[PDB]
């Protein structure tokens, strides 16, 4: 299956970054969302479900088609919550119709992560609404409860490989799990983009418990939580190694994170050689906005 990039005609950088400003500066505004957090963690997860569901053997599923506007995906066990995210950025596409339900759920990821004062996360645009026959079965997503040999094969499928994994996991940092969404009981949660995972994993003293909705989780004294999947990371001795490297060398993580994060975002598109380069947006304090 070939998904080839096509701009919105007659878009060009300026286009998109009013769009990431209308993104950051309502980010800015609604900032009460679940308990004060507001909505950059949720953002980014939306970003990186639509794309998780790609297949590399026969490029099903991906961010290119915008498939989670459609009810099969959108009421995915597995999204459960993300539809706050789809409603904060509703009135975004209602104000710049002209951009693609996929370029727009990919781009709402790229802003968070940059406003949250993450890396820079060079974008592209191109990705083309397809039909609801197009979207993927539930089932794609990754489970919680499992180990590093799970999590090591199931990104295979996605074409990461150990580094990109364990640079992806930083995510964590960010936001936190709620019981009536996921079944796991957050702990301490944060709204800023630093390489505080992989500090909190190596650092804090952690206690294997039951939550009370009967699933394990590893839980510090200090208030934090990871998941049995998060703490595998430790467990295994490749990918301890990288949660070492990255809890060392900030700026390390931040160049890591930025790439694995833009080919996931990207994986099944295909680019035409003529299409315009990634872009790179201003954040709103860049821009004295
Ligand atoms: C093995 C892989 C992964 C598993 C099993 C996993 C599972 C989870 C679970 C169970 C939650 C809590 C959801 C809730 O209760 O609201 C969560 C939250 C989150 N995940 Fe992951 N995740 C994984 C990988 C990633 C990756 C690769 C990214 C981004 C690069 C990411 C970004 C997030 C963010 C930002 C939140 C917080 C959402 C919020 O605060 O609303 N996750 N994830
Ligand atoms: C500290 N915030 C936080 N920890 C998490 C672990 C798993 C999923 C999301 C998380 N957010």
């Amino acid at each position: 299956l070939v998904h080839v990039a096509s701009v919105e005609k007659g878009r060009s950088y300026e286009d998109f970054q009013k769009v990431y400003n209308a993104i950051a500066l309502k980010l800015r505004e609604d900032d009460e969302y679940d308990n004060y957090i507001g909505y950059g963690p949720v953002l980014v997860r939306l970003a990186w479900h639509i794309s998780g569901t790609w297949d590399k053997h026969d490029n099903t599923g991906g961010s290119y088609g915008g498939t989670y506007r459609f009810k099969k995906e959108f009421n995915d066990p597995s999204n459960a919550g993300l539809q706050n995210g789809f409603k904060f950025l509703e009135p975004i596409h209602k104000e710049f119709p002209w951009i693609s339900s996929g370029d727009l759920f990919s781009l709402g990821g790229v802003t968070a992560v940059q406003e949250m004062q993450g890396p820079k996360i060079p974008w592209r645009c191109g990705r083309v609404d397809t039909p609801e026959d197009t979207t993927p079965d539930n089932g794609r997503l990754p489970d919680a409860d499992k180990d590093a040999g799970y999590v090591r094969t199931f990104f295979q499928r996605l074409n990461m490989n150990d580094r990109e994994v364990v640079a992806l996991m930083g995510a964590h940092a960010l936001g936190k799990t709620h019981l009536k969404n996921s079944g796991y009981e957050g702990g301490g949660a944060n709204n800023v983009f630093t390489n505080e995972f992989y500090l909190n994993l190596l650092n804090e003293d952690w206690k294997l418990e039951k939550n009370d909705a009967n699933n394990e989780q590893w839980d510090s004294k200090s208030g934090y939580m990871m998941l049995p999947t998060d703490y595998s990371l430790i467990q295994d001795p490749k990918y301890l190694s990288i949660v070492k490297e990255y809890a060392n060398d900030q700026d390390k993580f931040f160049k890591d994170f930025s790439k694995a994060f833009e080919k996931l975002l990207e994986n099944g598109i295909t680019f035409p050689k003529d299409a315009p380069s990634p872009f790179i947006f201003k954040t709103l304090e860049e821009q004295g906005l």
